[PDB]
């Protein structure tokens, strides 16, 4: 028993990091059979990041002008090409540490683990959630673009997070491995409106659930509830619409635990009509929304990875 | 910016993770060079472990009785001897991925990082403190003995930790690599005393470092304390008591953030007199002390491992 904010094992994709310096900049990348994939912007001075033209720049760019490094190996640049906000960078070298991987593009709500990075190296591993604003809540520093989020399923790694920027109240943002951003952000620097966020109501479910299992059952109540009346007191408190796929995917911690979908709603919603009463739930006096339900189901039966 | 609970890369570990088998008893053990360590009570039977005698079980075993797998390979056992409580196996084949390393002892109120192994494999990693009582508050579910705890330096992991046994509480206990324990634990199923647990004060001031670097710092007044003062206001709450070594340890923070150390130990005594007033500091809405000062600067100053 016991419950934590658990991340993927990262040692896959330390495996794939390298360190990209363009004239003066220098950020990461991820290695990738014989490609490199790594943020757009290494391509600019800092003068350019206020409003740059990323054709433009790359146009004047060789091959020869991207100095890779894999550690004290210098990678051969033979070819490259930019794809939204990415650049892929051919090499002479294929990666032999590159593991199975797909390229996925996640879903506000969802989860990954970051592998942060600054010079290629990797300095840890935390976990973070899709914000429904498509922003997430990292801890980024400069040099740390290139850096990215992924998923492991047994032996698969699916990248689905490359970071490129922070706005400056500590909110981050960034795009998949195709290079598009998840919410409607570009790669400038200048100051861009984000979405009011929400708190992901399936997610507080989950975290209710793995309460449960571990012996945290104070707030459980006799009541149950309409999905409807659940979702129209959960607007109130900014919550997101709770729907019959997220019940669904609800179920396999209904089944181990014996507690109804929609009883654990009943629970939720005088957590948030009358508060915690200044108790706790799993160590946290606040209502946890960044664990999936997958996300409890791994950590509390312990699926592993190849 | 940004502040998260965050993990050393784990790959440097995963890389010496195999499964030990003793007749029908199965966790994980640790390769390093050509010896694999693992909890002794690997020899143990259900029955064996409500009062063990290992010195006895170990006699009737022989090399070919331990099963180790690394991955799908077997790794022939050539010796065995026990030391604590830990088995260390000889193996005929050293393992080529044997990283930099050292066994350390750390002390209470020092982190690590574990990698949770099931069936020699990783399941996922997270960051956890040494209580003050010499338990930890870690996520470990039937199989996972031998996930070890670690630290990393460069290209260096300190080994701090493997992990034994849980008290019904989700209260957790386990060896150094020497295969003591922290703590007055024995690894028999029985009931035992644990010491009341105490908060980590060195560490909560980190955390408020941590929260002024990030822009949060509604919590600072205009005061300052004597270090015999806030010492004889935070006994009452359950504090431990800070020392000149700690100051000391602190001082890299205060320096960076030009806040005199018993300065922000005003703010927390102020913090502890009148709570948070329903406000939070870093998205907590509770004192925050499983963040050493290292953690603090590692995390916030971008350190990097080889
Ligand atoms: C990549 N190495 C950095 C990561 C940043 C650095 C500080 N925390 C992080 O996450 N990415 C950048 O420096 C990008 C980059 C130009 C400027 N930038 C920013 O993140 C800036 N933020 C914005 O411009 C804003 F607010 F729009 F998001 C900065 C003010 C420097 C934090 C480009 C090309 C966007
Ligand atoms: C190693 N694979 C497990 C890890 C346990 C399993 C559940 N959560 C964990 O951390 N270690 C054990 O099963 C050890 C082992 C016998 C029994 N045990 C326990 O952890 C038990 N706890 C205690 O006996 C207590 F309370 F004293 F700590 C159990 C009740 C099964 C949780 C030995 C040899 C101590």
């Amino acid at each position: 028993s016991g419950f934590r904010k658990m991340a993927f094992p990262s040692g896959k994709v330390e495996g794939c990091m390298v360190q990209v310096t363009c004239g003066t900049t220098t950020l990461n990348g991820l290695w990738l059979d014989d490609v490199v994939y790594c943020p757009r912007h290494v391509i600019c001075t800092s003068e350019d990041m206020l409003n740059p033209n990323y054709e433009d720049l790359l146009i004047r760019k060789s091959n020869h002008n991207f100095l890779v490094q894999a550690g004290n190996v210098q990678l051969r640049v033979i070819g490259h090409s930019m794809q939204n906000c990415v650049l892929k960078l051919k090499v002479d070298t294929a990666n032999p540490k590159t593991p199975k991987y797909k390229f996925v593009r996640i879903q506000p709500g969802q989860t990954f683990s970051v592998l942060a990075c600054y010079n290629g190296s990797p300095s840890g591993v935390y976990q973070c959630a899709m914000r429904p604003n498509f922003t997430i809540k990292g801890s980024f520093l400069n040099g740390s673009c290139g850096s990215v989020g992924f998923n492991i399923d047994y032996d698969c790694v699916s990248f689905c997070y490359m970071h490129h920027m922070e706005f400056p109240t500590g909110v981050h943002a960034g795009t998949d491995l195709e290079g598009n951003f998840y919410g409607p952000f570009v790669d400038r620097q200048t100051a861009q409106a984000a979405g009011t966020d929400t708190t992901i109501t399936v997610n507080v479910l989950a975290w209710l659930y793995a309460a449960v299992i571990n012996g945290d059952r104070w707030f459980l109540n006799r009541f149950t509830t309409t999905l409807n009346d659940f979702n129209l007191v959960a607007m109130k408190y900014n919550y997101e619409p709770l729907t019959q796929d997220h019940v669904d995917i609800l179920g396999p911690l209904s089944a181990q635990t014996g507690i109804a979908v929609l009883d654990m709603c009943a629970s939720l919603k005088e957590l948030l009509q009358n508060g915690m009463n200044g108790r706790t739930i799993l160590g946290s006096a606040l209502l946890e929304d960044e664990f999936t339900p997958f996300d409890v189901v791994r950590q509390c039966s312990g699926v592993t990875f190849q």
